[PDB]
């Protein structure tokens, strides 16, 4: 049993509400919230940026101190960082970016490094600005993740769609 409210199950161990991200962190302080970051972890915009403007910057701090010593993640990796004032850890999990040309099937890869940690809250990888398809996202993270996770979607009409749809 977890604090997690207000989700409609679709397997065994993926869940999903119309959330925002932001509000739900805030709420559950879950061990792990995903980020849906880039290589460079600069947290701009979509839920990078929202995700880090809630935290007064202090993500994007340590992740420019990360980045200053590791290096750049690779499209498909991760990095755990500290969850701020949001959660215990944050994933950072970079997903292709349509917009850049990245190669889609490295979405399963994203979503494999879900299945490190045995429960998480989560946006859809690569959807958003990152430019996929997000009923297409969805079907992945079904496919590839087998720990528990609770999915939080934005805009309240793509959650209707992804449940209608959902197979
Ligand atoms: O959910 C997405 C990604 N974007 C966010 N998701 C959750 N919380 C958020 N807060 C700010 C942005 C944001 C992908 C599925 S379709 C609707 C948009
Ligand atoms: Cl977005």
């Amino acid at each position: 049993v977890n604090s997690f409210s207000g989700y409609l199950k679709l397997t065994d161990n993926v869940y999903i509400k119309n959330a925002d991200i932001v509000e739900e962190a805030k709420k559950v302080k879950p061990t792990v919230v995903v980020n849906a970051a880039n290589v460079y972890l600069k947290h701009g915009g979509g839920v990078a940026g929202a995700l880090n403007k809630a935290t007064n910057n202090a993500m994007q701090v340590e992740s420019d101190d990360y980045i200053a010593t590791n290096g750049p993640l690779k499209v498909g990796g991760s990095c755990v960082l500290s969850g701020h004032n949001l959660a215990k850890h944050c994933l950072h999990v970079v997903g292709p970016n349509v917009n850049k040309g990245e190669d889609i099937q490295l979405l399963k890869s994203a979503y494999e490094n879900f299945n490190q940690h045995e429960v998480l809250l989560a946006p859809l990888l690569s959807a958003g600005i990152f430019g996929a398809d997000p009923i297409h996202s969805l079907r992945v993270c079904v496919d590839t993740v087998r720990t528990n996770v609770y999915l939080a979607v934005f805009d309240k009409n793509l959650y209707d769609k992804l449940v209608s749809s959902f197979l």
